[PDB]
RNA sequence: AGAAAAUUUUCAACGGUGGAUAUCUAGGUUCCCGUGACGAUGAAGAACGCAGCGAAAUGCGAUACGCAAUGCGAAUUGCAGAACCGCGAGUCAUCAGAUCUUUGAACGCAAGUGGUGGAGGUGUAAAAACCUUCAUGUUUGUUUCAGUGUGGAA
């Protein structure tokens, strides 16, 4: 289980990098949740992801529509879906946190870390059954997380 | 130029899914040659067992991954403990002597049963319990026999 970032960070004293792999989150709900972090300071992402779990903020969905709710919530975006995936946002949220540890030993600053590079990765599919009526079985699967993400130092002058 | 995103989409790089391709092989396949060599002295097959730590596969049978003999002459090894430098190591080979549970042509009778007869041994005051033994056909004989079968002396 070597993470291989498929995109690199120009300073790496400067960046802080965290994945998590074969993870057992929705896949889709998992991939809005970083769509959405993408680009933030790592105590936005915080304080929001917190806030989303909390219900009074929406994770926009943008790639996955199928059949989404409509909330207020959407605002924020210029959206009229989205929701709560609570799972996948603290996975993620366990990943910041891992990212902000992951900080500790470069001694850096955590106020300006941006993050830039999630990656979610369709991972192996967890196998089940499902019995249907006149005798057939069909598949109850589960789609699997790969995630990683790396944040930036960028000075604000 | 609703000249930003999201969606839809082309191309590349990297990552993820996936296991193609290439290169291998204690395998297969076919050809030629050599031996035919199982069994009531209980075979082929079946059951249950047997390792200090073992399920399988392979070996083995209460002497149970093995005894003996012989040849190699120092290991086994995943762990632990011993044994051995030749009084000889070994998961080595060879193999001509042994061990060979319950079964199965399967055999006292019977059987989805470790049930149950007779004879002998044992055990006991007498028992129980344990042990050995008994299938059918056939070729000779041995012994004991039957037949208003054929003969037949005193
Ligand atoms: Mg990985
Ligand atoms: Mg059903
Ligand atoms: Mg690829
Ligand atoms: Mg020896
Ligand atoms: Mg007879
Ligand atoms: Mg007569």
């Amino acid at each position: 289980g070597k993470t291989n970032y498929s995109r690199e960070p120009a300073n790496q004293a400067k960046a802080v990098k965290t994945s998590a792999s074969d993870l057992r989150v929705h896949f889709k709900n998992t991939y809005e949740v970083v769509r959405a972090i993408k680009g933030l300071n790592l105590e936005n992402a915080k304080r929001y992801l917190k806030a989303v779990i909390d219900r009074k903020r929406c994770i926009p969905f943008t790639r996955f529509t199928g059949c989404i709710g409509r909330t207020a919530q959407a605002h924020e975006f210029g959206r009229t879906q989205g929701r709560w995936p609570v799972k996948s946002v603290k996975v993620i949220l366990g990943l910041l946190d891992n990212l902000s540890a992951n900080a500790q030993a470069k001694s850096l600053n955590t106020a300006n870390l941006v993050i830039q590079h999630g990656q979610v990765n369709r991972a192996q599919k967890g196998r089940r059954r499902t019995y249907r009526a006149h005798g057939r079985i069909n598949p109850y699967l589960n789609s699997g997380c790969h995630v990683e993400i790396f944040a930036q130092e960028v000075a604000a002058k």
